[PDB]
């Protein structure tokens, strides 16, 4: 599963598109949209992005 919804948590790791189909928000606030749209030019950078799913992963609900 390519469900990287988890992206759109976003704390404060910028970089260019968001997700997918997810609400949430860049920073701002929450929404929900289809953002799979990320460019597959900086998409690279958003890639990274998956890398702030182990920032997200020390949050402790």
């Amino acid at each position: 599963g390519s469900h990287m919804y988890d992206n759109l948590y976003l704390h404060g790791i910028e970089d260019s598109e968001a997700g997918s189909a997810d609400s949430y928000t860049s920073r701002p606030s929450d929404s929900d949209v289809s953002l799979e749209e990320d460019r597959e030019a900086i998409r690279q950078e958003r890639e990274q992005q998956a890398a702030i799913q182990l920032e997200r992963a020390k949050s402790k609900p």
